[PDB]
């Protein structure tokens, strides 16, 4: 393999130089002969040999020590002997705080598909790992929460849950999102609330929730301790901080009766540090306008709404080449970006964000030798040629300490 | 090794691919490390011992494709293309193995959208031509029957194949078509950015701008590996649309045009071995091609801000989302003004929708579809288009279009 890569931004010529992909880790799925770049996904219940383990650890803990300038210290070989030897006798080993926050910090920064890595050192850390029960699993989701949505002016934050053990121990949450809307399939085929979440709305209801049935529904907590059964949780509703859409010229649009919740929580990915496997931990940030107002607001698999506001815009919706779908969700996204902002609710716009980005990508190349990014994700669903992320190429590779997919916990959850 | 699966995310379609198992030119990415995003990820003169193989496997999809592979007629092509390339060091393609090698260069282009009309191709063969007046003389006749006074019809042009590479054929513009671009003495640029430098080269070699804003180029042809020639499109054959507005009246105002007819001319056609380093192709323009590239990126026209203030929007915050506002207006009017005119365009609605046709009948029947997400989705309004939500397998099928170097970095004039 070759040493240096070059990436060009073919806007400003700019050429910048990887080295940092030689510590990749991970397949890609790609090969010589195919590219799944594209592709969304390229037994759960297995997990890691000794001999699998002494190695991810000695890499991580090398990495560390790298990054606090104290590499082949004397703290550095106590350290990897220490963690050799609980691997030895226990098959696992226990991170130090400092590690975990370093690896938490590492694994947002390595996100290829994240664009809001400008941040990534600015990031809270909730040490969960002393958590033994739901109920306790539920108290630090709502201090998350709480911290996290700070009355409008948002602080990125992680929660911690206990690693993975023999693999009948995890803990999960099982939502996708801290805060999501219900989904409710009606008899006649419609769809009551967020489509996207139908599925795991009949779950809830299965589990004993009594649904309000209505349009933005906050789910329950649903959540898995230890390897129990999940159990429900209701949000207090004052934690949920909510911003109702209105558009600035358009008197119509709060006639919609459009609202969207501030925090954005992702709760069900698996963060990997040194060979060890954290299944539970919601990482929370600030919303891109164009994930609302874009994505679940106008796709067609979710509120859908692209129609209902044309017609109140009087746009000739006969013919595609009017460009009446275009027009629309430009004045969606206006009034997301303007509602968020009239709230003081903590928002960013595609042009900021991936303007950040670009900046973010060009000091990490300058100062780390490179900047993992999924160019199919980093550029916005709308308006995607004029933001600058459009016209830079970008390496994508797996870099570890990383935030990984894990199958749906329903899926493989063993009912006690 | 095996069958993969692409998903569309909003139907939930679900298709099998199987033609990936036939690539063997490299996609540039590894099992580490994806190169989706390289524009041109990563001499050219093959020996008689490279292109056997690459003509035998050309021939055999040739044969195959006319249910006829192993029959008299291939096994005996294949050893006069055997005692060609002995001989002469390369050889000769039939009319029709032509014909199906320009067809099947467009049916593998993973970057195109417009696919599904690959095979409604007019192929026009000028392997006889010898000197620019020549290729001129084809280029006129290529750009006269695209054009059809506004019915515009897919159509390539493809030029004796490069042979020890010192007698290259090249058209040395990148389109057939395409506006000047000026530097000025107060810093900035007239009419098309991205056409500077080859504007300067026209200059420098004899050519008299007009140092208007919409100024067609000259085309600048080499024949036999000899210096470029310049040559003018008589302007009756260049059509051309002026973009006006069909609710704001003052769009007129701005003064803006564009030609009918995109024709690519700076790609090499990869036929069983053999390169036509000329072969311009041309279909009929995407909308957003002209309204969001063209005459909004920052290297180009650049019109986003002058169109925004005649909305008279807000242009302080990038929140106010003044840019995407202008940038759908600019696509009205384009798309507005193209079927005022009758000259021939698609919208990218249309367009993606057709492409995910086209997937669909190339699963079915060949089973599989060479597919570049980054290059397929529009560059607006992406996810409101069926292509976002499609999963696309990338690779390399030949016949095929491949980048080949600017010829004023490789000519050696005299
Ligand atoms: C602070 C502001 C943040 C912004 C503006 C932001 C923005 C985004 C966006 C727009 C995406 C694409 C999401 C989609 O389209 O589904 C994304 C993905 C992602 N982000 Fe960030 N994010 C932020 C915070 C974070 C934090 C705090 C973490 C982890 C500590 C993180 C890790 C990730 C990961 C792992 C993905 C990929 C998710 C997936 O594959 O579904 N992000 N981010
Ligand atoms: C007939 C209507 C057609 C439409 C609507 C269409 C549409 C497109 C578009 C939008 C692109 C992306 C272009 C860019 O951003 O530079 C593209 C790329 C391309 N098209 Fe098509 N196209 C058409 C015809 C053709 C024909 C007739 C050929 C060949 C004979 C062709 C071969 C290609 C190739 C090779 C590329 C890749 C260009 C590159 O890599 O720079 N297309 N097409
Ligand atoms: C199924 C139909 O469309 C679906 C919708 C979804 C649209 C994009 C999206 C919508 C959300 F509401 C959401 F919470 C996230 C979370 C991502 C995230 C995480 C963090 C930490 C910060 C931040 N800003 N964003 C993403 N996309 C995946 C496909
Ligand atoms: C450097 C960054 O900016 C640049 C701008 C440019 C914008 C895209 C573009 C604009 C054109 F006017 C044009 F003719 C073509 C030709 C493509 C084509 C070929 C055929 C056969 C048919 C058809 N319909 N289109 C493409 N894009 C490559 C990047
Ligand atoms: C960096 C990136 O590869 C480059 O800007 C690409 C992105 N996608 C594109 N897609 C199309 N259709 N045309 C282009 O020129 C580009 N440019
Ligand atoms: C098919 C394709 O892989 C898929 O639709 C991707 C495209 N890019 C995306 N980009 C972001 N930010 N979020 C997404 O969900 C997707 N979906
Ligand atoms: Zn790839």
């Amino acid at each position: 393999c070759p040493r240096f890569l070059k990436v060009k931004n073919w806007e400003t010529e700019v050429v910048l130089t990887d080295t940092l992909h030689l510590k990749s880790t991970l397949e890609t799925g790609c090969t010589e002969y195919i590219c799944m770049g594209s592709i969304m996904h390229p037994r759960p219940e297995d997990v890691a040999t000794k001999d699998q383990l002494f190695p991810l650890a000695k890499e991580f803990i090398d990495q560390y020590y790298s990054s606090i300038k104290r590499f082949g210290s004397k703290a550095h070989m106590e350290r990897l002997e220490e963690v050799n030897k609980e691997i030895d006798t226990t098959s696992t080993y226990q991170l130090k705080d400092t590690e975990l926050i370093y690896g938490a910090k590492h694994a947002w920064r390595n996100a290829s598909r994240c664009v809001g890595r400008i941040q990534w050192s600015k990031l809270q850390v909730f040490d969960a790992r002393d958590c033994t029960t739901a109920h306790g699993m539920f108290n630090y989701i709502c201090n998350h929460v709480k911290y996290a949505t700070n009355k409008g002016n948002l602080r990125s934050a992680i929660t911690i849950f206990p690693q993975r053990t023999d693999g009948k121990h995890d803990f999960r949450v099982w939502n996708s999102q801290l805060i999501r809307y219900a989904g409710y399939k009606q008899p006649d085929g419609s769809t009551l609330g967020d489509p996207a979440n139908v599925q795991f709305t009949e779950i809830c209801i299965q589990q004993g929730w009594k649904p309000p049935r209505g349009r933005f529904d906050v789910l329950p907590l649903l959540l898995q301790a230890n390897g129990n059964d999940p159990e429900l949780f209701q949000i207090p509703p004052e934690l949920v901080l909510e911003v109702p859409i209105r558009h600035p010229k358009f008197e119509w649009f709060k006639d919609l009766g459009l609202k969207w919740y501030g925090l954005p929580a992702v709760s069900n990915m698996l963060l990997e540090i040194g060979g060890l496997e954290f299944s539970a931990c919601p990482f929370s940030g600030w919303y891109m306008g164009t994930e609302i107002g874009v994505r679940d607001y106008c796709d067609n698999s979710r509120y859908n709404i692209l129609e209902e506001v044309a017609k109140k815009m009087n746009l000739d919706m006969r013919k595609t080449s009017s460009l009446w779908k275009d027009q629309a969700l430009v004045e969606i996204n206006i009034a997301v970006l303007y509602s968020f902002q009239s709230d003081k609710v903590t928002i960013v716009d595609h042009h900021s964000a991936t303007e950040s980005f670009i900046k973010h990508m060009e000091n990490e190349y300058r100062c780390r030798g490179g900047c993992p990014a999924d160019w199919v994700w980093i550029v916005p669903p709308m308006s995607g040629s004029i933001t600058p992320v459009f016209h830079q190429e970008m390496l994508n590779y797996r870099l570890t300490p990383s935030f990984e997919y894990q199958p749906d916990p329903w899926n493989t959850h063993v009912w006690k």
